[PDB]
């Protein structure tokens, strides 16, 4: 059955992009506003950290070595042995202040990743600046669609033909019906509102059932979802109100990580939740993630 443990007390100002690293069984995560993207350990329970020059919201495994990130409005190679990003493309070139926000790798190994207005005032930004892309293996971008709000969270069907995503202000999860061999989406429709309680959803990630696991930010929770009934068939609910992103890890992906934020966080809230911006491990939910895709570029 459930159990919650805050494994490391980070205290994040805006922990994001939870991904599991089984080969050094590590998950790596960003503080998106700390310019940080973080390792740790989960044996040692010691964490890296490398500090990049504009805030870094997502981070991916790249398959030829080291990791990709999205650092302001660009797409990068982190070498990671060396502290060094290299600018693979740039998106949103005419936008005053824009960032990536969350991205992930697709099945093909193909980076998709979206942009958002950055917050001027805590929970302050100008309305559909943002647009979803994704960055080829031979380092071409793709622009799906613009108007986003802030785009979130994302993941696909485990059969590889539906792209599930999130537009924050949307307060839904859409799908799009998905190739494989191209990267094309299409038919956008919603599989999920989210109720009241529930407030902003943020990150997702699939289950090897092909139940979709969303971050409520200010919920406190990440609800499990049926993308085909539109029916949310489980919450857990968190010690944080700030739930930001949820992933698989651990042994076969058995435990899901929780990033959350402290930024936003009153100094009365911050002594009822003193572990805001900590990074969550639950175990107990008896079904397994999958593993991560890795960019192939
Ligand atoms: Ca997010």
């Amino acid at each position: 059955s459930i159990k919650i443990e805050c494994v490391l007390p980070e205290n994040c100002r805006c922990g994001e992009s939870p991904v599991w690293e089984e080969v050094s069984n590590s998950l790596l995560f960003v503080d998106i506003p700390a310019k940080k993207v973080c390792r740790w350990d989960s044996f040692t329970k010691q964490v890296q950290r490398v500090t990049m020059d504009a805030p870094v919201s997502s981070v991916a495994l790249r398959q030829s070595g080291g990791y990709v990130a999205t650092i302001g409005t660009k797409f990068c190679a982190l070498n990671w042995k060396e502290q060094s990003a290299v600018v693979l493309a740039t998106v949103d070139n005419d936008k005053k202040n824009n960032r990536f926000n969350d991205g992930k790798v697709d099945p093909a190994g193909r980076y998709f990743a979206g942009t958002m207005a950055e917050e001027t005032a805590p929970a302050v930004l100008e309305r559909h600046q943002g647009a979803l892309y994704s960055l080829f293996p031979d380092h071409h971008v793709k622009k799906y669609f613009d108007q986003v709000d802030i785009s979130n969270g994302l993941d696909w069907s485990l059969d590889h033909k539906i792209f599930y995503y999130i537009d924050s202000l949307s307060y839904s999860v859409d799908a799009f019906d998905y190739d494989l061999q191209t990267g094309q989406i299409s038919n956008r429709r919603s599989v999920y509102k989210l109720e009241k309680e529930e407030q902003i959803p943020d990150g997702m990630c699939i289950d090897a059932e092909g139940k979709l696991w969303v971050a409520c930010y200010n919920g406190g929770r990440v609800i499990r979802l049926d993308p085909v009934t539109g029916k949310r068939l489980q919450t857990v609910k968190l010690p944080v109100d700030k739930t930001t992103s949820c992933c698989f890890g651990g042994k076969n992906y058995s435990e899901m990580y929780v990033t959350c934020a402290r930024d936003g966080m009153d100094p009365e809230g911050l002594l009822r939740q003193p572990e805001a911006g900590g990074i969550f491990k639950i175990t107990g939910l008896g079904v397994k993630g999958i593993a991560p895709y890795s960019y192939a570029g």
